[PDB]
């Protein structure tokens, strides 16, 4: 069905049964005190994006987690849910990290492989046309366009990430889908030197999809730490104006709009509820020390330019090993302020879970 306005509206988000599993037969099986186990049981709950970060989640996931809606909004679940996915698996992913768990490459068919995963994705939804659909679109793609071009494999791959995107937001502009490109983070393109390189990239994007209406703004701070508002710069900030979410915010919707782009946002807060963090850099990203479970999803904000805060990353999920020998080590999983020792990129790390609960803000 189609929707007008803030696709957080007039709907609540469906906990998905993913992450539930997790919590239920990974995480709280390790937890011997009663609270933390309550307060386990509770995050469970929390409605937090689900990943289509390879290939095989698309006929596992995707389809399951829309079914499983569908069957509760069918039982009567008033309001209905909505669903909450992200989509990441461009060709050469990740093109300026370390190290990218990416599956596919430019040059063995990831165009063509990509292409057919966007088509068989839009293929679901429309199957699935009754469940409100809101879509994350590539993480750490198109910022890297404005910062890391004189990186040889973004360089590279710029063309390719520009193309696809385009490609997925025609592909996926469905009465019932609302997107959000990913658009980095108050440290990364909120820096005064990079905010305006910023809006023309995403809005000249915009543009060159035609302005799809599905496509309702960007997202921020995803898989990162960042405050949404606090009234001290944290000090690895310094000497960013833009040190928390709401600044970046107010600086870019202004020259996207300019720009003919009137983005709405959506800001993870999965793993910001205490600030500061632990992190001794702002671009120390992975796995980091002191940080909590953060505001719970809303659609109300507050907020004239925020759609919705979220929790995008899911909190509990590893973001890489700290196995220096791993084929896929990446450095940043190895720093003082990354909790060690530290599975592979997605297996569940309960220490870092329990990190989490302990720091909630609010807490469980
Ligand atoms: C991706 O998964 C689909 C099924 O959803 C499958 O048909 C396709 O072959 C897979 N792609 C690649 C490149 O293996
Ligand atoms: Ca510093």
């Amino acid at each position: 069905a189609p929707y007008n306005g803030n696709p957080f509206e007039g709907v609540q988000l469906w906990a998905n049964n993913y992450y539930r599993s997790e919590v239920h037969t990974l995480a709280i099986p390790q937890i011997t005190d009663p609270a933390l186990r309550a307060a386990a049981s509770a995050v469970a709950e929390v409605p937090s994006f689900q990943w289509l970060d390879r290939n095989v989640t698309v006929d596992t996931l995707l389809v399951q987690t829309l079914s499983e809606i569908r069957e509760a909004n069918q039982a009567g679940a008033n309001p209905q849910y909505a669903a909450q996915i992200v989509v990441y698996d461009l060709p050469d992913r990740d093109c300026a990290a370390a190290a990218s768990n990416g599956e596919w490459a430019i040059a063995n068919n990831g165009v063509n492989n990509y292409k057919a995963y966007i088509n068989r994705i839009r293929e679901i939804l429309i199957s699935f046309s009754d469940v409100r659909t809101i879509l994350v679109i590539e993480p750490d793609s198109l910022a890297n366009m404005v910062t890391n071009m004189n990186v040889p494999k973004c360089s590279g791959a710029a063309s390719t990430y520009r193309e696809l995107t385009i490609y997925a937001l025609k592909q996926l502009d469905l009465p019932h889908v609302a997107m959000y490109m990913d658009a980095g983070h108050a440290g990364w393109l909120g820096w005064p030197a990079n905010i305006q390189p910023a809006a023309e990239l995403f809005a000249k994007i915009y543009e060159d999809a035609g302005k799809p209406r599905a496509v309702r703004g960007l997202a921020t701070n995803v898989a990162n730490y960042n405050a949404w508002s606090v009234s001290s710069p944290p000090p690895y900030t310094s000497p960013n104006p833009n040190y928390d979410e709401k600044h970046y915010i107010e600086a870019f919707r202004p020259l996207l709009e300019a720009r003919g782009f009137p983005a709405q946002f959506i800001v993870d807060q999965g793993r910001s509820g205490k600030q500061p963090t632990g992190q001794k850099e702002w671009g120390h990203w992975c796995n980091a020390i002191g940080t909590g479970f953060g505001m719970r999803p809303t659609a109300n904000t507050g907020h004239q330019y925020v759609d919705a805060f979220v929790w995008v990353k899911p909190g509990g999920e590893c973001n890489g090993t700290s196995d220096t020998t791993a084929a896929r080590y990446d450095y940043h999983c190895g720093l003082e302020d990354a909790l060690k020792p530290a599975p592979e990129a997605g297996q569940w790390f309960n220490e870092y879970f329990i990190q989490l609960l302990r720091n909630a803000n609010p807490p469980f």
